């Protein structure tokens, strides 16, 4: 538990989300590295993107 | 030194979809991989052996 909870959760959940493409995942991970304070914003963004990309 | 190494996404997706790991195991492998993605082959081999050892019987 040395990591910030929101940081670790964003990494795990962005890896877990099934409807992100690979480029989107990699972009979220680079953004997390760029600015870890943005972890909760980035997770919320990734979840909205995931839900917008469910197969029809 | 802050560039993201996309090897993390590839090996990370392989670990996180191993069906028999528990959540603490997945999370610890993933954070180890995040800290050094160059270790992907070693971590995947460890994770896959654990996944087998914990397969349903």
């Amino acid at each position: 538990n040395k990591f910030n909870k929101e940081f670790q959760n964003a990494i795990y959940e962005i890896l877990h989300l099934p409807n992100l493409n690979e480029e989107q995942r990699n972009a979220f991970f680079q953004s997390l590295k760029d600015d870890p304070s943005q972890s909760a914003n980035l997770l919320a963004e990734a979840k909205k993107l995931n839900d917008a990309q469910a197969p029809k």
